[PDB]
DNA sequence: ACTATTAGAACACGTTCTAGTGGG
DNA sequence: ACTATTAGAACACGTTCTAGTGGG
């Protein structure tokens, strides 16, 4: 059935983002994402063809319920992009682990997973896009945003990897917003 | 020998760049690394403990031989750097396979070679803050080159998963240097 | 006595395959 | 007749281990 077969998708990315948070992206592994789910491996793969496509699918169902709970404090497009990268660097460091599984699987998937990966990029952009214009946005917003969307990604790649500090994260973000609004 | 014990690391890598080159990421398999380098297993993971590790090295001595060439055209710090990225987005888009190998294995490494990764970070860094001063930069130029290297990195790695053509890296790069020089 | 190296078995996990079973 | 699902064997490759060998 159609409810079951929707009822094992979210039963298998929840089970990835229970293990992720427990133990990254060494634990997110396929006999354990399909024993929490009661699936078989063959039915693991059959939702999701690839760890990798797992993973990102989480971050874009995770993104998804980020966004819509985001659909605003500022009286400036500075303050107000400021405050989603605030919002968007804070909650994903509440998470370390299950961050570095989903951001990891992100920015080292390939073609196969283009699209979903694709589908996580616009929906960030169009965030922090719609942080600036507070609605529809310019076409140079979506660029900005575009540009921060790169920034934050790279940064909270470091972090990931102890190479920065939260400190260190948040001057890159704040800087990189401050020059991209002269 | 210290003297070939260098020139069996020398073979691991150039064995590591050859294989990338014909087959990216997927087949750049320890076993074939250690065969064309004519070393055992144990030796390859002995100097490289790990394939992210490998690949990453194989990138830092990439970059730091370009770095090495490298070290003009320009009277504008703003078409000084757009010289550098159009130097450095033509040449990795020149062999796009062992750029994939060698971007992804950066771009999905972990804490243990955090290390090898800073180190090709700050070099990229180097390069373009270089390019600006056209010596000992600001340090708004390193900052501001430190953006790039983020947009670079993500331009070429979505470039790389035929998430963007050569057209669209080039805009995006062009667009991100002429907002970061108001 | 030392430590690097080697060929290969061995192990872990991502992925696929096989045969059998259950549900619409 | 259909197709999803299951448990598990099977295969590939990253990584480690074992025993034996070579070089300073």
């Amino acid at each position: 059935g159609s409810e079951a077969q929707r009822e094992r998708r979210k039963r298998i990315l929840d089970a990835t983002m229970a293990i992720a948070s427990k133990g990254g992206y060494e634990a997110v592994q396929m006999r354990a994402v399909a024993d929490r789910a009661d699936v078989a491996v063959g039915t693991l793969y059959r939702y999701f063809p690839s760890k990798v496509h797992l993973l990102v699918s989480a971050l874009g169902r995770e993104f998804s319920r980020i966004d819509a709970k985001t659909d605003v404090a500022g009286a400036t497009p500075f303050q107000r992009l400021n405050f989603m990268v605030g919002k968007l660097n804070r909650a994903m460091q509440r998470n370390p682990l299950l961050t570095e599984a989903m951001t990891r699987a992100y920015v080292f998937a390939d073609a196969s997973a283009a699209s979903e990966v694709d589908q996580v990029e616009k929906l960030i952009d169009s965030m922090f896009a719609r942080a600036m214009a507070n609605g529809e946005p310019t076409e140079d917003q979506y660029h900005i945003a575009r540009v921060i969307s790169d920034v934050w990604l790279s940064n909270l790649l470091a972090w990931l990897t102890r190479r920065a500090s939260a400190t260190d994260v948040s001057k890159r973000l704040d800087l990189a917003v401050r020059l991209l609004i002269g």
